[PDB]
């Protein structure tokens, strides 16, 4: 509490870099009499903070480390190997007075290389390396959304008839673990990537987004066929020679605050397995880096509606468990929406009445309402077109952030 991390995943550089300042104000110690054991005790602290970034970093379409941590495909032990830093110095480079800072940066390719357990990689003109232009919005296959993609440890590639194109499992093991399965670029950088790619790249734009966490670049069939089409090419995903353009955003990814730690993570897979054997219909979840959303679609009851039906009743008794998992001290951010009624005022009012009648139902299950905020949207913010039953049926819904309190 008198030591603050700050973190960002350098997708670009390939690095996870921290800073982790001890007020000392805050600490009651003061330089130079405390200096020796103000600075044991930010190494002291570092450790599980540091260990809380990592367990943040995305590693596919759907986990992040933490979520396989929680699936026990990694074991805590692995990640705290990384956390040792012995080699830095505690320094007064803090941005602060009266405060001391210690920095450490690991390579992803340590968290990546926990993944790679495999043995052998399993398998026109020629080319020397595939740059993918994924900059931009684009197109989330299977939805009616476009965002911009995020970078992780091991994106895959994908046609635009759904063909996998590149996998982990394709790319040599040695080579995966070495450099990656892709480098991130920046278009502003005004580099080759020889290093990567080559002087004679196949430049591809995507044309969609595949995953949960919109990771896999989605490529036209006649660009996936170029790949496959010749032993040069194939060769270049056995040897990883993919760089991914994106956005600066998916490319230096803030840790938010405050960390979460791996009992979130654990927490959050017990929700995942809750809502899967209730099987409550029209109930999702998906986690940020350190928020999970539970979103509730078809929700038509509003705040003046009569007592809910018995059906909701049973919906609203699982929803308010789900949150429950999440433990005492958190808060919820409520927000409702509608359909597109060509009804803007009503839209506004029912989004917000059925956020608010929502807040009720939860706070007669135990949330204290203080736990609780409103909001409506009306039919800003759509999921889909307002043409169909079932289209219509998915703009209507409640949409509930866990926060940290
Ligand atoms: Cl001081
Ligand atoms: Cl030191
Ligand atoms: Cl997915
Ligand atoms: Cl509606
Ligand atoms: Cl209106």
């Amino acid at each position: 509490d008198a030591v603050h991390t700050d973190a960002v995943q350098d997708w670009k550089n390939g690095t996870i870099n921290a800073q982790l300042t001890l007020d000392l104000a805050r600490a009651r110690m003061r330089l130079p009499a405390d200096r020796t054991a103000a600075s044991q005790f930010l190494r002291y602290k570092a450790p599980a903070q540091l260990k809380d970034v990592y367990l943040s970093v995305l590693v596919d379409s759907q986990n992040r480390v933490g979520d396989c941590l929680a699936h026990e495909k990694i074991r805590l032990a692995d990640i705290t190997a990384l956390v040792d830093a012995g080699h830095h110095a505690v320094t007064t480079l803090s941005p602060s007075v009266r405060s001391l800072q210690l920095s450490h940066q690991t390579p992803l390719t340590a968290l990546a290389r926990l993944f790679v357990t495999h043995e052998t990689a399993y398998v026109s003109r020629p080319y020397t390396g595939i740059l993918i232009d994924a900059r931009g919005s684009l197109p989330v296959h299977g939805e009616y959304v476009s965002e911009p993609l995020s970078a992780c440890l091991f994106p895959k590639i994908w046609s635009t008839d759904m063909d996998l194109i590149y996998e982990k499992n394709m790319v040599h093991p040695d080579r995966a673990k070495a450099w990656g399965v892709v480098r991130y670029g920046s278009v502003w950088d005004e580099k080759m990537y020889r290093d990567r790619i080559g002087t004679t790249p196949l430049k591809i734009i995507a044309r969609g987004v595949f995953g949960q966490q919109r990771t896999d670049p989605i490529i036209a069939s006649k660009d996936a066929a170029q790949i496959l089409a010749r032993p040069e090419n194939l060769r270049l995903l056995a040897e990883g020679n993919v760089i991914i353009l994106c956005d600066e955003a998916a490319l230096r990814v803030h840790v938010p605050y405050p960390l979460v730690d791996e009992h979130f993570y654990f927490a959050y897979h017990d929700v995942k397995r809750f809502l899967t054997d209730e099987r409550s219909p029209g109930v999702g979840v998906r986690s940020g880096i350190n928020t999970l959303k539970i979103t509730v679609y078809d929700v038509r009851f509003v705040a003046n509606s009569p007592e809910i039906l018995a059906s909701e009743k049973d919906r609203v008794d699982v929803i308010a468990t789900a949150l429950k998992k999440m433990g005492p001290y958190t808060r919820f951010l409520i927000e409702g929406h509608t359909a597109d009624l060509h009804r803007p005022q009503e839209e506004a009012a029912l989004s917000v009445a059925r956020a608010q009648r929502m807040a009720q139902e939860l706070s007669r299950r135990g949330i204290e309402m203080t736990r609780i905020t409103t909001a409506g949207h009306g039919a800003t913010k759509p999921i889909a077109p307002s043409d169909t039953h079932a289209n219509k049926a998915k703009n209507r819904r409640v949409e509930i952030t866990i926060l940290r309190d």
